[PDB]
């Protein structure tokens, strides 16, 4: 199965020891798949768009 996560706080992505690998799909789309299991920090800020 599969489930998303989603963040709860605004701010700027850190990651640690996370190790992504980039999967190619035939039409292009490059899918971050982490090789590394490791934490995905969020620093708390305030995100202007």
């Amino acid at each position: 199965a599969t489930k998303d996560v989603a963040t709860d706080l605004a701010g700027e992505i850190r990651f640690q020891d996370i190790v992504p690998e980039e999967k190619t799909d035939r039409q292009g789309n490059t899918t971050r798949i982490a090789q590394r299991g490791g934490l995905l920090w969020v620093l708390a800020g305030d995100v202007y768009n």
